[PDB]
């Protein structure tokens, strides 16, 4: 897969800021292309380390190796004032904040967007990558019934003889979305993604609301380690937050894989459209 490179003349940006990635301000843009000027998203390294250089231009390729309707698609590569990696654009934003701003979002309608998750998470799995940063802030919105994976930043690529990837740097890492054996022994498979969907499914539920609120680290460890989880958001149905529980298994071998995840989720989406 060749890396596309841009032409940074059919590129306009603004000086609006709409957040953060692991390795990029993200800033809204226009490219364009033939006699269309197309909405864009574009992540901007200003990188304020060499090894961040080659840390954007991997997710870059990881991105371009993904073919899955619910993962964000890149356009090309920018190499201009800055090294910029330039995505569609997810008009309504990261789920968390959307749903912040809109507690009107029915169970139904969140069901559906976390569904969707599980069906990208699921090829994501059976392609034998590894997310490493699911979080609602990294559920984008393209419109309020459609939801895409993004921020490949910390993702990884396994050989088809693993099934973890032991991380050799403890970096910068958002250890409340992340499972007991990444913490423990920095071990990330894809049954870790499975418990970061959980936080991500209470994330959700809870129409925003930060994990854990106000707690170290260490007292999240050993909150997990003594069998206690966050508890049931208000509203959320008792098959959701099952799920969620079923997530957080702690054992990483009886934890359910996407496969399991994905049908649960399909199932019960089912049924509360054909209750009523
Ligand atoms: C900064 C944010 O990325 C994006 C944010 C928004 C966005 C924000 N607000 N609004 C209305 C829209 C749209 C996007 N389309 S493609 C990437 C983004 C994080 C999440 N993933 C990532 O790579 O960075």
């Amino acid at each position: 897969p060749k890396e596309v490179y841009l032409d940074r003349k059919l590129l306009t940006l603004e000086d609006k800021e709409l957040g953060s990635g692991n390795f990029g301000t993200v800033k809204k843009g226009y490219y364009q292309m033939k006699k269309v000027v197309k909405t864009v998203a574009v992540k901007i390294l200003k990188n304020e380390d060499p090894a961040l250089k080659d840390e954007l231009l991997a997710e870059a390729n990881v991105m371009q190796q993904l073919d899955n309707p619910y993962i964000v698609r890149m356009i090309g590569i920018c190499e201009a004032e800055s090294w910029m990696l330039v995505m569609e654009m997810a008009e309504l934003g990261p789920l968390n904040k959307y749903l912040q701003q809109n507690r009107h979002v029915t169970d139904k309608n969140i069901i559906e967007l976390v569904h969707q998750v599980s069906m990208g998470m699921k090829y994501l799995e059976e392609s034998n990558f590894v997310h490493r940063d699911l979080a609602a802030r990294n559920v984008l919105l393209v419109t309020q019934h459609y939801a895409k994976i993004s921020d490949f930043g910390l993702s990884k690529a396994l050989r088809a003889d693993e099934n973890y990837y032991k991380a050799q740097t403890h970096g910068k890492w958002p250890v409340k979305w992340y499972a007991p054996e990444c913490i423990n022994y920095y071990k990330f498979s894809s049954k870790s993604d499975v418990w970061s969907f959980g936080v991500l499914m209470w994330e959700a539920f809870s129409y925003g609301q930060k994990p854990y609120r106000g707690m170290k680290g260490s007292e999240v460890t050993a909150m997990l380690e003594k069998g206690e989880r966050m508890g049931c958001p208000a509203g959320c149905p008792r098959e959701m937050y099952d799920l969620m529980n079923l997530c957080w298994t702690y054992d990483v071998e009886n934890r359910p894989g996407f496969a399991a995840v994905e049908l649960r989720l399909r199932n019960y989406y089912y049924d509360v459209v054909n209750e009523g």
